[PDB]
Formats: C-alpha cells, structure tokens, sequence
C-alpha cells in the first residue's frame, strides 16, 4: 500500500493531524464517556483512538518499537 | 505492556480529572515536538543517549497523552478498539 | 464569551479542529485560489480559517500582532 | 501591516515552493509551541526581553507559517477573506 518510506511518513503524518483536529471537536463538544457502537462516531473515546492509530502507523515507518522506548522512559523515570 | 494496562499505569501515575484542559495543551504540544523530530529525521531506535528529540521519544509523548485524557474522559481505550474493529469490519 | 479564560479555550480547540481541516486539504492537493464554488475545503479556505484563530486569539491575549511584527522584524534584521 | 503586504514580504524572504513539507512540519511546531505558551499563562504584549517563548511571539510565528504555506500553495489570503466575507454576510 506504500513502497517510498518518506511518502508513507508523510500520509500518517497529515492523517494524526487531521485527527487530532477531530479529537479538539470532540473534547470542545464535550462528548466524552465510553460509547457503544452506535454512539462512537465523532466521540472522544473514537478520535483518541484515531490519534493513537497513526502514532503506532508512524511508529512502524519509522522503525520505532513503542514497548522498547516506553521501557527506556520507565528507566529514566525512575532516576527522575 | 497491553494498551489497557499502559493506560492504567498512567492513571496511577497521572490522574488530575480537574486539569482537563492541562493535558490537551500538553498533547498539542507533544504533537510539535513530535513534527520536529519527524522534519530532522530522527527515526529509528534509539540507545538512552539518543532518545532524547527522537522519534521514538515523541510518539511515546503522544501516545502518553492520548492515554492521559483517555483516563480523564472515562475512556476505554481497548475497548473503543474492539469497536471500532466492528466498524471498519462493515 | 464574558471570562477570558472559557474564551481562550474555545478559540484554541476551533484552532487546532482549521489545523486538521488544513492538513486534509493539503494531503489532498487542494491547492490554488478558488472561486466562491471551490472554496469548501480548499487549502485556501482553511489557512484563512487557520489564521481567523489566531487573530482571535490575539484578541483574547492582549496580543498586537502589528507589534509583535515590529519586534519579530528587528530580531530577524539581527539574523 | 497590510495581510496581502506581509504574505509578499514573507515570500521575498522565504519562499522554497519545492519544499511544501518543510513549511508544514514547521506550522506544526510553532502550533505546539503555542499550546505551551498558553497552557503557560504568557499573554499581553512583550517587551523585546519578554518576546522569547510569549504568546505574542507564538501566535506571530503560525501566523508566518500560514503565510509561507499560501505562497507555497498559490494562495491569496486577502482574496480568500474577501470571498468569506461575502458569504459570512450571506447567512
Ligand atoms: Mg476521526
Ligand atoms: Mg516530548
Ligand atoms: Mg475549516
Ligand atoms: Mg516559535
């Protein structure tokens, strides 16, 4: 669905920003709480795991594995 | 580490649902850092010494963040997953 | 709005929503200035929205941002 | 400061039309810089010694993204708000 790593990149970059527009809809509106499907679109729970999809897609691009680096942040966490 | 374990570490660790607005600022500015790590091209992973303005370092931001207000707004992170597996099933 | 704060705060997530709206448009290749018909969701229609925010904004800070051209011209002139 | 007047001056300065990606990645920081100047409570109008980090200079410093991406983009803000204008006095 991608071969050019830079183009994918740049894809998943303007889709987390464009859902991280949604989600500011969705916090402002203050439609919070866990939905049920039928009350998902355009919920808060929904564009918060929208944003969260496009960090692991750019993680993936980008050759980052989040457990590792949550590991590294756990570590200097703990000196701090 | 599960999603929804992740997001309840954070509550244990980070959990102030009177700061609401705190952590949108903050995942708004996670988002910037985050830009300028991709614009520099700092990608891969990183050793200790090179985390800092990675790549790797700033989703982990955002991702800390989606996960705070996540907490905040009696979201189930893991659960609003399975839906949405539902949906884009349709 | 009457308390600056509650103000602020709206104005900052109708800024970040036009910044979502732009990215979309860009993503999309919407380029060019439009004609009246074009102009939903046009690149040019959401930087327009992009920087009504940030007026806004200025507004509610107590932000000139003729002023802040002035200083920001003299540092640059530094550059 | 005209709006059409300082897109023209921004673009006599910096104007790289094969590098869209790069004006928007910087958009993108300075709207984070904003958020933490903001969330920071840096409002009202700096001095020159105030202006690092201020909401007056964050604010200044989108508002020269959006210009850099128009003339990247072939846009003419100050004809794009007269085309909303119209409409806005419409409805
Ligand atoms: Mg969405
Ligand atoms: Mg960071
Ligand atoms: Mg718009
Ligand atoms: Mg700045």
């Amino acid at each position: 669905e991608f071969d050019y790593a830079p183009e994918q990149s740049e894809h998943y970059f303007f889709k987390l920003i464009e859902e991280v527009g949604e989600l500011s809809e969705s916090i402002r509106k203050g439609k919070s709480g866990q939905p049920t499907l039928d009350e998902l679109k355009g919920s808060v729970a929904e564009e918060l795991y929208d944003v969260l999809y496009y960090v692991c897609a750019l993680a993936n691009i980008h050759g980052v594995n989040l457990e590792k680096t949550h590991e590294l942040k756990e570590v200097l966490n703990k000196v701090k």
